[PDB]
């Protein structure tokens, strides 16, 4: 449900040919709050239990609201979190086609993350999902070093996070549908265009 260590957990002899790593938004439970759980059902259906592993961020990540005003738009402490997971999952499956994803304050963990990661990990993400990308103006829609056509921006219209503000309105907590066909239909895509199926 909110809380999957799939990765973490899971048995390097038997690793899942997909690696999702997601970040929730602000004061969100488990480790995938309210949309993860969406998106994960949908990645099972198309891969099966176990074609897919969902690894959310927890640890160091608490997701403190304050934390959306420091400089990369969440603390450093979270940032490395997500970077050891991205290093975990190379590591214990080195031929998995990963994918991300985050959403409000883990939109901006995700893209910071991301930025941050040694090229060649970075570059078996095959997709990334982002939900009220609370840096969209300031990083014009993309993630700095990452493929346009990789990244896939979810900003609803009235959402003030997507316009270069804090202020979070009703819109900024509409993704419910996004996450439940979209984003996971982007993501299944971005997959099999390098698996093929």
């Amino acid at each position: 449900r909110t809380t999957r260590d799939d990765l973490i957990n899971g048995n390097s002899a038997s690793c899942a040919d997909v690696i999702f790593i997601y970040a929730r938004g602000s004061t969100e439970t488990g480790n995938l709050g309210t949309l993860g759980p969406s998106i994960a059902s949908n990645l099972e259906s198309a891969f099966g239990k176990d074609g897919v592993w969902i690894q959310g961020v927890g640890g160091a990540y608490r997701a403190t609201l304050g934390d959306n005003a420091l400089p990369r738009g969440t603390s450093s402490a979270a940032i490395r979190e997500m970077l050891g997971l991205f290093q975990q999952a190379n590591t214990k499956c080195p031929d998995a086609t990963l994918i991300a994803g985050g959403y409000s304050q883990g939109a901006a963990l995700a893209a910071a993350s991301i930025e941050d990661l040694d090229s060649a990990i970075r570059d078996k993400i095959a997709g990334t999902v982002l939900f009220g990308y609370t840096k969209n103006l300031q990083n014009r829609g993309r993630i700095p070093n990452y493929p346009a056509d990789r990244t896939k921006v979810f900003c609803k219209t009235g959402d003030l996070v997507c316009t270069g503000s804090l202020i979070v309105a009703a819109p900024h907590l509409a993704y419910g549908p996004d996450a439940r066909g979209p984003a996971p239909e982007f993501l299944i895509e971005k997959v099999r265009a390098v698996r093929g199926s």
